[PDB]
Order: C-alpha cells, then sequence, then structure tokens
C-alpha cells in the first residue's frame, strides 16, 4: 500500500485493530534534517526523492535530556523517548482508517514535555485506535526541544527562537499540502496537545503563519498564559549567553557565538542546558517560546486580551490533581514511595521551592488562602494544599482564564474537568488524578480490553473519544447517542464546565472560583 505525496512516494504498513484494519505511515520526513549549518535555524522544506520512502517504523526522537529521577519506574520512564535520539528527528506519523476514507477529519497531536523533552512515538500517543474507532486521520510530529529547538538571540536568524514551534508549523503545512492524498480533508484539521503541547496549540491560535493551517484546537492541561509557557526576551538572552559561557562559546559578535555552538556536539549543549537558570524550580522551562517577532508578533498576553487570535471553537480542560506530579521532583518531605504527609513547616519550605523569587508577603498570602481547612485534623491537609497550590497556579487557573478571555470574543468554548484516576496508574494514590494521565483515555487505550482497565474505563474512554472526534468533525463535543449529559458552552458569565468521570457526569460552574481570583487578579500584584 503506497501513497504519492508532493515530495515522493511513501510506503505504509497495515495494522490489525479491533478486528479491523488501520494503515500506518510512521516516520515520514517533513523537513531537511537541521544538521550542521542548519542547527538552531528554522526548518527548511524538503527536496524531492525518486525512491519509495519506507515509512514503516517510528523515526528518531529529537535530542533531549532524559528523566532519570526514578530508574526502572514505569511511572516516569513511560514518558522517556522510545527511539534513538538524534538531531535528525523532524518526522511525522499518519494513521488512516481502512479502507481509505473519502474526506476524513484530521487530528494533529502535539506532544508535551515542558519544551525540553517529548516524542511522538510514545505508546500513549498511538493514533491507531482513534483511526479505527472514529475513522478520523491522526497525525503526530516530532519537533525540536530544549536549546536545539528554542535557543533565542532574537532578530538574529542564526538562532531566532521558536524553531520547535516552526517545526510544528511546517508539519501543519505538510498536512495541508499532502493529507488529501491519504483521504484526509485539509479543511477539517483539529490540533490537540497536552501541557507544553497544549501551550503550543494555543500559540498556533496566535501565530499568523498558522492561521490557515488548521480549523479547531483542543488544549489539554496547558495554555500560553501559564507562568511556565513563555520566556521573556531578556531572560532568553541571558540563558543563551549563559549556555555560551558554559560551553566556551562566549564571543563578542553574537553571530560568532552561534557558529561556535553549531560545532559543539549535541551532548555538550544538553549537559549544559540545566545550568542556564540560577533560580531553578520543578516547573523551570530552560529554553522555550519567546516573542520572536515572526511566529509570535507580540506578547501573547496582549494579543489574548485584545482579541488578536484565530476565531474558532476551542476545547479546554484540566485534571483534578495537576500539581502532584511535580511535588516529588523537589518538594521536601514528598516521595512516590510514602504517603508524603508533610507538616506546616515543610509546606512553607515547599513554597520557597516553587516560588523562589516571591516576597514573604506573597508566600504568606498563598499560605493564608490554602489553609482554610474543612477539617483541622486531617494529616493530609498540607500535603494536598501544596499540590493544589502548584496545580492551580501553573495549570488550572491559567487554563480557565484563557478560556474566559477567548470566549469573550464571541467563540464557542468548552471546558472539562477530568477527575478519574486510572486503575493502572503506576504512581501512588496520594497523587490522585495526575497531570498527563487523561491522555491514555483520549487516545482510546482503555478500549483495548487486553490491558486491564476497568469496563467503566472503557466506557469513559469510548465517550471521551466520541466527544473529541465530534468536536474535530463538527465543532461540538457532544456524545449524542448514549443519552449522555449535554456539554454546555463555556461563557464568560456563567462559566459552565463538564466533569469527566466513570461514576457520573455533572455540569458545574466557576471551577476553583476563590483560588483563581487569587492567582489571576491578586497574586500578580505581590
Ligand atoms: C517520604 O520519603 C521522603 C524521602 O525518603 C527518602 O529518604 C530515605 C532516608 C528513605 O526514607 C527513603 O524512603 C527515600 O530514599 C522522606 O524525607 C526524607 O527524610 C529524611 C530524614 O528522615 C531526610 O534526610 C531526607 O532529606 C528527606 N527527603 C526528602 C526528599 O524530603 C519523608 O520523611 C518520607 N515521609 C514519610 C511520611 O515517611
Ligand atoms: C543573568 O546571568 C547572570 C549569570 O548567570 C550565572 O549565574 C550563576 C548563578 C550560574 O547559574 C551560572 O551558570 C550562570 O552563568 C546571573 O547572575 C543573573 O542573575 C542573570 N539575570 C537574570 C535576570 O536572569
Ligand atoms: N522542565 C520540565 C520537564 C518536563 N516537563 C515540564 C513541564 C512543565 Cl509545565 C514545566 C517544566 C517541565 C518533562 C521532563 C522531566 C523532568 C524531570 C527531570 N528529572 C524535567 C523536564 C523534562
Ligand atoms: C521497503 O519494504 C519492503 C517490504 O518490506 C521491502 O521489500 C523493500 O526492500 C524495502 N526497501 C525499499 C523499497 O527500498
Ligand atoms: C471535502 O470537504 C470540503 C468541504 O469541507 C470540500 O470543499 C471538498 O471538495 C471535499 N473533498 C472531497 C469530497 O474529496
Ligand atoms: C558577525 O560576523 C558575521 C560573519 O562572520 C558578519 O556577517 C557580521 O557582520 C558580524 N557582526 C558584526 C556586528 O560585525
Ligand atoms: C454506546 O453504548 C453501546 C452499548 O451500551 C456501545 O457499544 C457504544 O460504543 C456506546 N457509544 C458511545 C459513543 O459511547
Ligand atoms: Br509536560
Ligand atoms: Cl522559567
Ligand atoms: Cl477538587
Ligand atoms: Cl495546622
Ligand atoms: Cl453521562
Amino acid at each position: 500500500i503506497i501513497i504519492a505525496t508532493k515530495n515522493g512516494k511513501v510506503r505504509g504498513m497495515q495494522l490489525t485493530v479491533f478486528g479491523g484494519t488501520v494503515t500506518a505511515f510512521l516516520g515520514i520526513p517533513y523537513a531537511q534534517p537541521p544538521l550542521g549549518r542548519l542547527r538552531f535555524k528554522k526548518p527548511q522544506s524538503l527536496t524531492k526523492w525518486s525512491d519509495i520512502w519506507n515509512a514503516t517504523k517510528y523515526a528518531n526522537s529529537c535530542c533531549q535530556n532524559i528523566d532519570q529521577s526514578f530508574p526502572g519506574f514505569h511511572g516516569s520512564e513511560m514518558w522517556n523517548p522510545n527511539t534513538d535520539l538524534s538531531e535528525d528527528c523532524l518526522y511525522l506519523n499518519v494513521w488512516i482508517p481502512a479502507p481509505k476514507p473519502k474526506n476524513a477529519t484530521v487530528l494533529i497531536w502535539i506532544y508535551g514535555g515542558g519544551f525540553q523533552t517529548g516524542t511522538s512515538s510514545l505508546h500513549v500517543y498511538d493514533g491507531k485506535f482513534l483511526a479505527r474507532v472514529e475513522r478520523v486521520i491522526v497525525v503526530s510530529m516530532n519537533y525540536r526541544v530544549g536549546a536545539l529547538g528554542f535557543l533565542a538571540l532574537p532578530g538574529n536568524p542564526e538562532a531566532p527562537g521558536n524553531m520547535g514551534l516552526f517545526d510544528q508549523q511546517l508539519a501543519l503545512q505538510w498536512v495541508q499540502k499532502n493529507i488529501a492524498a491519504f483521504g484526509g480533508n485539509p479543511k477539517s484539521v483539529t490540533l490537540f496537545g497536552e501541557s507544553a503541547g497544549a501551550a503550543s496549540v494555543s500559540l498556533h491560535l496566535l501565530s499568523p503563519g498558522s492561521h490557515s493551517l488548521f480549523t479547531r484546537a483542543i488544549l489539554q492541561s496547558g495554555s500560553f498564559n501559564a507562568p511556565w509557557a513563555v520566556t521573556s526576551l531578556y531572560e532568553a538572552r541571558n540563558r543563551t549567553l549563559n549556555l555560551a559561557k558554559l560551553t566556551g562559546c562566549s564571543r563578542e559578535n553574537e553571530t560568532e557565538i552561534i557558529k561556535c555552538l553549531r560545532n559543539k556536539d549535541p551532548q555538550e549543549i544538553l549537559l549544559n542546558e540545566a545550568f542556564v537558570v540560577p533560580y531553578g524550580t520543578p516547573l523551570s522551562v530552560n529554553f522555550g517560546p519567546t516573542v520572536d517577532g515572526d511566529f509570535l508578533t507580540d506578547m501573547p498576553d496582549i494579543l489574548l486580551e485584545l482579541g488578536q487570535f484565530k476565531k474558532t471553537q476551542i476545547l479546554v480542560g484540566v485534571n483534578k490533581d495537576e500539581g502532584t506530579a511535580f511535588l516529588v521532583y523537589g518538594a521536601p518531605g514528598f516521595s512516590k514511595d510514602n504517603n508524603s504527609i508533610i507538616t506546616r513547616k515543610e509546606f512553607q519550605e515547599g513554597l520557597k521551592i516553587f516560588f523562589p523569587g516571591v516576597s514573604e508577603f506573597g508566600k504568606e498570602s498563598i499560605l493564608f488562602h490554602y489553609t482554610d481547612w474543612v477539617d483541622d485534623q486531617r494529616p493530609e491537609n498540607y500535603r494536598e494544599a501544596l499540590g493544589d497550590v502548584v496545580g492551580d497556579y501553573n495549570f488550572i487557573c491559567p487554563a480557565l482564564e484563557f478560556t474566559k478571555k477567548f470566549s469573550e470574543w464571541g467563540n464557542n468554548a468548552f471546558f472539562y474537568y477530568f477527575e478519574h484516576r486510572s486503575s493502572k496508574l503506576p504512581w501512588p494514590e496520594w497523587m490522585g488524578v495526575m497531570h498527563g494521565y487523561e491522555i491514555e483515555f483520549v487516545f482510546g487505550l482503555p478500549l483495548e480490553r487486553r490491558d486491564q482497565y476497568t469496563k467503566a474505563e472503557e466506557i469513559l474512554s469510548r465517550s471521551i473519544v466520541k466527544r473529541w472526534a465530534n468536536f474535530a468533525k463538527y465543532g461540538n463535543p457532544q456524545e449524542t447517542q448514549n443519552q449522555s449529559t449535554s456539554w454546555p458552552v463555556f461563557k464568560s458569565t456563567e462559566q459552565k464546565y463538564l466533569t469527566l468521570n466513570t461514576e457520573s457526569t455533572r455540569i458545574m460552574t466557576k471551577l476553583r472560583a476563590q483560588q483563581c481570583r487569587f492567582w489571576t487578579s491578586f497574586f500578580p500584584k505581590v
């Protein structure tokens, strides 16, 4: 089975899924390998090839530092790359239903990883289930991360910043030019991603170069107005110059620094990426999106506030316990192997870890707002409070503020609150409904009865898969057949959202009302 693209013929492989067939094209190149003189530059378009590219396996993952905090632990190694690391990594994957669809809606996945790590070949991003069940076309791409994808000396075309975002954008360009040959509809393309991938998706709503490359957007546990999402240009310059000094590349002529870094081998850059920031936190984004004046023409907060974004429908949501995952990466008294019951003192030292450059009054304000106990006696109180502090500040409240600002300019928005803890979650119970563990349900992994998800989890995954596909195809995330509850539009006034759980489903209003008033209105003033 062979498909002719604008740059050459590609050969896929047939897969058996749920008694049916899905055709997979793994590892299709979409740019020149950013090697040598092309390192740190924007991605270059492909040149023709006369042969047949055998797109039969996942391609290389981009260079990145691997999470080594828990060796042998599936809870952390599930996120580590499962293919070879290489600078030659800008490839994409396409899952098409069998037989070839006529005009199928396309879903483009942008993985997360704090803009430092990630790859499209992860088991939990396997798009064959969605292609099998909803007969949509799933596309995922690899984009450069870390310094190799986001180092910025702005205005300098040798290292202008946002290369990884331009990598994603060139992949969307590829879908627009080629997906029709796979039976796809280039006019029905929905981007979706998680965490830094969701922040990437939200930035594509702002980028002028991305306006006509997709139709709708889904933002899972992330948005560009999150505190970790966008680095200022003065911060980007210091961290670029800091990396230069650590590698012996400090030159006067800024163009010379880049060429020096272009001749350091990738691992010297990787080992030094960690030390470019002096005030580290578990949510530190060493090299990330900047206002480059090309992909991003202005400060994203300004464009969001004044309505300069693509007018379309969005699907946004968060998980119940977004913050717990980061506590075991620095917070004192916390561990994945005990119940992490902390004292008031350890809670306060935890605030210093996550809010290092915040005044003493600002941290007393955080403490005051998160210690109005329902029950004074619960030993879990400070443990769960710091989890809620990290989760609301870094994910939930930014996501809610984005959805409210976006809907204020007339577009339909839908907000969800995912609150089911996976029965196969390798992390301890106290970490709850963790950041990143709605992804398996979105991609339909519980529909595979071979894994021992509950039957309730298969039903929940089946319903979420239908809502996601219905949003991509029709702009409305309803599940109309099985007498579900209707998902109402999120409006700036009432602010309704939908809970996703195995037990029931409810329409609620004003999620984290008191908490997000503090983080979004008051806390920026301290
Ligand atoms: C939950 O575990 C943390 C960390 O536990 C690590 O430290 C070992 C001493 C051992 O307990 C093992 O479980 C693990 O490798 C506990 O915090 C630690 O407490 C000790 C003193 O008791 C300090 O010296 C450590 O620096 C400190 N580590 C961290 C990361 O804070 C914590 O006490 C424990 N909680 C409960 C309720 O048991
Ligand atoms: C600008 O850079 C200054 C130098 O960074 C060094 O700081 C050390 C503490 C260590 O991290 C070295 O690896 C760095 O090279 C730093 O002191 C300033 O604070 C920076 N200013 C800002 C605003 O970030
Ligand atoms: N800096 C980050 C990292 C990751 N995600 C992040 C998510 C956010 Cl919102 C912010 C920063 C992140 C995923 C990887 C894991 C870790 C742990 C390293 N032991 C640091 C990197 C790499
Ligand atoms: C591609 O795969 C086919 C089938 O496995 C194989 O016969 C062929 O030699 C491979 N290489 C090509 C076509 O260059
Ligand atoms: C796919 O749908 C679009 C409208 O969304 C239409 O313009 C186009 O002709 C269709 N292509 C087909 C049916 O091949
Ligand atoms: C830096 O060097 C490049 C090439 O070596 C040159 O084109 C550029 O003008 C130099 N910059 C300055 C400020 O001289
Ligand atoms: C609706 O329920 C039936 C059986 O109860 C199930 O087979 C089907 O997959 C469900 N559909 C959705 C969209 O959940
Ligand atoms: Br992440
Ligand atoms: Cl940061
Ligand atoms: Cl809650
Ligand atoms: Cl107390
Ligand atoms: Cl329901």
